[PDB]
């Protein structure tokens, strides 16, 4: 597996049309996962599974500005399972990122930050086992 966290460069950042894809496995006993696409210090879009919020399931996606934390949404729709593997896919769009998780959509996250030629690394973190992540133009 891949080390975690990683980050992966997006070389001229993301653009409409760029595909970019996460495979892994998730730990036994999870408790959070982070995707976390970065301008620089700030994070475009946050996708943050969380296994454990007061016993219930959900995601969190958010942006971080100038070390803020902005208006949290939240998806209590939450595919992943610990101990499996899964797939998660990001296409962005032009007017938001688009995920879908084993093939499946999921939600999308409009953007927040504009400048999307500047979201130039994915990091990814938390309670899994990365055994890929990579980009292609679709
Ligand atoms: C207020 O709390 C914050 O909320 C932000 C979104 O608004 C981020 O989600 C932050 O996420 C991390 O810093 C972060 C996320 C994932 C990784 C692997 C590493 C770091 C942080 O979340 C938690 O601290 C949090 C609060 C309550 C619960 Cl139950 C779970 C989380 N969490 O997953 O971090
Ligand atoms: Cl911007």
């Amino acid at each position: 597996m891949l080390i975690v966290p990683y980050n992966l460069p997006l070389p001229g950042g993301v653009v409409p049309r760029m595909l970019i894809t996460i495979l892994g496995t998730v730990k036994p006993n999870a408790n959070r996962i982070a995707l976390d696409f970065q301008r620089g210090n700030d994070v475009a879009f946050h996708f943050n599974p969380r296994f454990n919020e007061n016993n219930r399931r959900v995601i969190v996606c958010n942006t971080k500005l100038d070390n803020n934390w902005g208006r949290e949404e939240r998806q209590s729709v939450f595919p992943f399972e610990s101990g499996k593997p899964f797939k998660i896919q990001v296409l962005v769009e032009p007017d938001h990122f688009k995920v879908a998780v084993n093939d499946a959509h999921l939600l999308q996250y409009n953007h927040r930050v504009k400048k999307l030629n500047e979201i130039s690394k994915l990091g990814i973190s938390g309670d899994i086992d990365l055994t890929s992540a990579s980009y292609t133009m679709i």
